[PDB]
């Protein structure tokens, strides 16, 4: 039974091929345990209080008719169950739920051609050989984000070995094209 | 298209004109996104676990008739969305949603020229150069939150630009008067 | 209008007569804002990332029959609000609501003669010379703990000033000698 | 009456007799106040912001088809109630408590010899003598969390001394073999 971690705390990981594979280059929305998920790949530079934030950033008229420039909206990443906290040893995909409470609530498929924005993805935590202070950002914009897109894996097992060259890959699998918000209507009326 | 943030981090922001550009001169109260909302401006002496707080000072007689002197409220900016974590490139204007929970639930336009309080604003966030601790902090008397004002807007775009000519700037718009709770009492017997 | 913070942040308050200072000698037990109030008082040495945490030291036998030598029960001070991250510049009472959620729930003027158990008071906040991380603890054995009491003010107003003379001192006032939970039993069946 | 923790601080705790006394070797799962726990037991190297983390780590299929060799799923040990903010001097027992919400909801003791798991714990607190930032991490596989045991106790009181030769000592009491979800689905047609 070979184990990912010793009783003493050390990883049992072999890491395999410029911090390029810190974040995933695009991100990708589509099904995981019934849910439409906007997801997007964490690695290293190669966790203590390691967190991840994100945020969407976009231009928008409040309903008083007001223009924003810019406007922030937060996008839960796992800030209600601790699942924000990362333990990042190997790559890990990071899982926004898309719900009435998401900022892509009722981004669909079409609306994602029109949509112009951009989700800013915030990570720190102190390093490991000084425990020093470091935080690493990334983006995506419209056209980063792959609809009907998932990550192929990069961890297998005599090591346990994380293939890099895999890092950014993503392909298509088959996945409905309305929002969450279309999905709830339809499923509605569709009964 | 120009993106805010590049892949690997770096802001692409253009800062343009005594710690004055911190934290905007006056709060305002006025509606976005369907709610009354108290707002005020946030910069920078120009974000690691960069969070903000916000906590009403005020003299208040409990039911219990005990008179307290200086009883702190304690005013939602984010604490329960993550909102309050700022991605603090840019200038932000903090939203405090007034709800049945806030302390300003029964303020209005007309009670604000009986009301004395004053909401203390407390910023946290290691530095850029240093990573260093560092705190700043400022505070809006009643007579410097504006009823019925609204920020201009200080990011354009080639360039995207913040013109901190404009960071102090507020403007009237038409507000309704009453305080949510007077609105929650109205609608009820209005409808 | 004197306020109690500047614009730029100083603090306006005056300081007036070994670290006797930090936590009041005793907490109380009384009523505040409708509810029933475990209080005790918080100070200085004489706020960055400033935060409290109460926990109750007590043995107790499980329904399973196991008998524990000393366990700990959280005593929510703020948590769930964000009161627990204190803007601790002047005298502070810490308030912890006595409900259903509670370890006082079934603490009454009369249990308390017969309990035992001891409320253990953690702060922890980077000073303010050196940002350094410090912590401050002390404890309130059940005799510590004075039912029907409330305790003196400390501030008043030409400066804030501070009487650290009254900072222990608290006073009986009328107070139900019913533990919360028999409350909600009597209020019920004597409705 | 002896206390635990002194008016200034100062704990009145005496340990007696390489890190082999900061987590317990196994974990159990037993009943502990009417609930099935999964419980594990933390020392010290022998509590400035001493926080306690865990993560399931295990391959699962996704509904969608989907193998994830890897996948980390939260397991609250008290970050919904500040429980997770340890204060460390004498050994403590982290309670997972088994529910809807929890990895372990359908894990039976008949199911335990099929599953294949990895319960990874996290430690993170600054020092005492430096105050520095410090990580320590453990595991229980599969065969190290033992159904139906109990931790011996460690703490007695003329000191509040901890015996540490018990302190990965535990043992068998009878306890139910269903998992909570069969427990709910039985109390509902044996109701």
């Amino acid at each position: 039974i070979q184990r990912y971690v010793r009783k003493d705390g050390k990883c049992n990981v072999h890491h395999g091929n410029a911090e390029t594979l810190v974040f995933s280059t695009h991100a990708v929305i589509s099904m995981r345990d019934g849910k439409l998920c906007l997801m997007f790949r964490v690695g290293d530079l190669r966790i203590v209080e390691a967190s991840i934030r994100a945020k969407l950033i976009k231009s928008k008229q409040t309903s008083e008719g007001e223009f924003i420039p810019l406007n922030q909206t937060d996008i839960n990443v796992g800030y209600y169950t601790g699942d924000d906290r990362l333990f990042l040893v190997s790559p890990l995909i990071i899982s926004h739920e898309i719900n009435q409470q998401s900022p892509f609530w009722e981004i669909s498929k079409a609306q994602l051609p029109k949509e112009e924005l951009e989700i800013v993805v915030i990570l720190e935590g102190m390093v490991e050989a000084t425990g020093m202070t470091c935080q690493a950002r990334s983006s995506y914009i419209t056209s980063e984000i792959l609809w009907g897109y998932r990550f192929t894996p990069v961890l297998t097992l005599g090591f346990y070995e994380v293939d890099y060259n895999s890092f950014h890959e993503t392909y298509e699998t088959s996945t409905p094209s309305l929002s969450a918000k279309e999905l709830a209507e339809l499923a509605n009326r569709a009964e």
